[PDB]
């Protein structure tokens, strides 16, 4: 269990501990650079586009597009360290993308961690979320909010097939590889209930290596497909599954290959007020 951010309330600031580290963050930072896209999105769910001044916008997602007014910071992968200093933030929020770069962004601006627990989707989700929301005193705000996002859990939960079973696969350039619970993208099978066709897949950033004639073995009732491809700028998920095996599996039988929306699901990784629920509603709307 990756150790949560926890927090004490300093008057004008509160101090505060993830796993990278420990900082003091002032109270309603007004210069807040955002390297999370989940996050910026619960920034723009709480009403808090005016404290954001700084964005990746190589990878700013479509949904998020009344953020391209921002400077730019660069993108998820290629952070623009300059840019970050020449903004002169107050905050600097990262998650898994950027921990390596953790100490150069500190000495720059307090640095906050605000990565997922693939072990603890949920624990972690809701604890990024309140800690965010706690800067700005909209604790009250955010628990609605994610409130409301659990209805939709429990009800995605009730509409399971107990007998059919998911592979969850990620494409790019012409290679697929498989992701299983406790992954990445786990929560459709850790949290909304979707069984594995395969438990064993070894957790990896990325994924495990695998091919069309693996697809078709397991022969899944769904596949859930991340197009990798649309986040880097490449062709297309819809290329590499075409194939004659693909075409005989369950799931493509029973128009169950559901191209997930990769800005979402990829760039922003669920880590958000807004891609998070309408990634419930996304799972829910594409197995009833
Ligand atoms: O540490 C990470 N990546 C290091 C960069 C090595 C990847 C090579 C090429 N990647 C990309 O160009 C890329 C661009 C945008 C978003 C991404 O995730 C990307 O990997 C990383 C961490 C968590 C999740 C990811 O997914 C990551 O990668
Ligand atoms: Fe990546």
């Amino acid at each position: 269990a990756m150790l949560p951010i926890s927090m004490s309330d300093e008057g004008d600031s509160f101090l505060v501990k993830d796993s990278l580290g420990e900082n003091k963050i002032p109270k309603n930072p007004s210069k807040v650079v955002i390297l999370d896209l989940g996050i910026l999105d619960t920034f723009d769910a709480l009403k808090l586009n005016d404290k954001v001044v700084g964005v990746p916008a190589k990878n700013l997602p479509k949904y998020l597009q009344q953020f391209k007014n921002k400077p730019s910071v660069g993108g998820v992968q290629q952070v623009d360290f300059e840019a970050i200093n020449a903004l002169k933030p107050d905050l600097i929020i990262i998650s898994g993308r950027q921990s390596k770069f953790y100490d150069k962004l500190k000495e720059i601006a307090p640095t906050l961690f605000v990565g997922l627990d693939n072990a603890n989707f949920l624990s972690s989700f809701e604890n990024n979320v309140l800690s965010v929301a706690k800067l700005y005193g909209l604790e009250k705000e955010a628990l609605e909010k994610i409130s409301d996002i659990k209805n939709e859990i429990e009800k995605a939960k009730s509409i399971v097939d107990e007998d059919k079973k998911a592979l969850i696969i990620l494409t790019n350039s012409n290679k697929i590889s498989a992701f299983g619970p406790q992954s990445r993208f786990g929560i459709i099978h850790d949290v909304l209930g979707i069984n594995a066709v395969d438990e064993n897949i070894k957790v990896g950033t990325h994924g495990k290596s695998i091919n069309s004639e693996f697809i078709l073995e397991k022969n899944p009732d769904y596949i859930f497909v991340v197009d990798r491809n649309v986040i880097l700028g490449n062709e297309r998920a819809q290329g590499i599954l075409d194939n004659a095996l693909v075409a005989k599996t369950k799931a493509a039988q029973n128009k169950k290959i559901i191209y997930l929306d990769p800005e979402y699901w990829y760039l922003a990784s669920g880590n958000g007020l807004e891609s998070l629920k309408t990634m419930i509603l996304e799972i829910k709307n594409a197995v009833k």
